[PDB]
């Protein structure tokens, strides 16, 4: 009975993902996030090993929630008559990257390097677990303000990772690649790299580079803030129009702009405290 196991707090947010509340596990006072999703609104369904009908999100979270890392872990879940309820890790104090950027404006490159690196490690972890996130962006990353650690959230638009083409997409359009816009097709890793380019631009410029379909399709990157040449180069590389022209994760992390990253804790002490 989830009713008695958790003390429900205030609404943290709601939108396309459903409704997410602050909570506390009664047994040990562990801070949690309680996410409700209506079944009528669940588009993609999946199956547990033990053969049970469940939201793909839950399948993806399980595959990815084993071990430590930069992904928010699924602690438990429940099925209700017309909804599923997910119990998720909740860091505290925390702020999502979108609000963080809005507040501080464009980030110092040293900070953006540390954040971006951690996002890369998290996404690599998902891919190693057979999971494609598909909605990488500032709103889907949490910053643990005390530890300097980022955490990927919201796998509700995700899919099992495969090497064949995807012909469906339900992530954020302004983060979707030109091949989706033009052809309604993309491959997982290379689409992910494109969204990482948007994300990195967003961090160092304090806003998204493209707003309309035609800008995405043109792929011309204009910098509105001062950004080093190395960083501009990495961004333009991630945002190559031809998917095959984009860097692999390894090539991103071996890029000269990516060298000498701060540890998360160093990052918090310098930039967060
Ligand atoms: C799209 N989306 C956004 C909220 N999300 C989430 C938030 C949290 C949080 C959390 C903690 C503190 C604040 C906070 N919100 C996130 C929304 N923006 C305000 C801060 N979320 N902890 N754990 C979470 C797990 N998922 C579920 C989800 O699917």
């Amino acid at each position: 009975p989830l009713e008695s196991q958790y003390q429900v707090g205030p609404l943290l947010g709601s939108g396309g993902f459903g409704s997410v509340y602050s909570g506390i596990r009664v047994s040990d006072n562990l801070p949690v996030a309680i996410k409700h999703v209506e079944k009528d609104r669940i588009s993609d369904w999946g199956e547990l090993p033990n053969g049970t009908r469940v939201p793909m999100e839950v399948v993806l979270l399980k595959k990815v929630s084993s071990g430590f890392s930069g992904v928010i872990r699924l602690l438990d879940w429940f099925e209700r008559p017309d909804s599923f309820v997910l119990i998720l890790e909740r860091p505290e104090p925390v702020q999502d990257l979108f609000d963080f950027i809005t507040e501080r404006g464009a980030l110092q490159e040293e900070l953006a390097r540390s954040f971006f690196w951690q996002v890369l490690e998290a996404v690599r972890h998902c891919h190693n677990c057979g999971v494609l996130h598909r909605d990488i962006k500032d709103e889907n990353i949490l910053i643990d303000l005390n530890r300097g650690e980022l955490k990927l959230i919201d796998f509700g638009s995700g899919a099992l990772l495969k090497d064949t083409v995807y012909t469906d997409f339900d992530g954020t359009r302004v983060y979707s690649p030109p091949e989706w816009i033009r052809y309604h097709r993309y491959h997982g890793r290379s689409a992910a790299v494109w969204s990482l380019g948007i994300l990195l631009y967003d961090m160092v410029c304090g806003d998204i580079p493209f707003e309309h379909d035609e800008e995405i399709i043109r792929g011309q990157v204009f910098f509105r803030q001062r950004v080093s040449s190395e960083c501009q180069h990495l961004i333009r590389w991630c945002l190559a129009l031809r998917p095959s022209d984009r860097p692999t994760f390894e090539e991103i992390q071996n890029h000269p702009w990516m060298q000498d990253v701060l540890l998360p804790q160093e990052t918090a002490e310098i930039h967060l405290h």
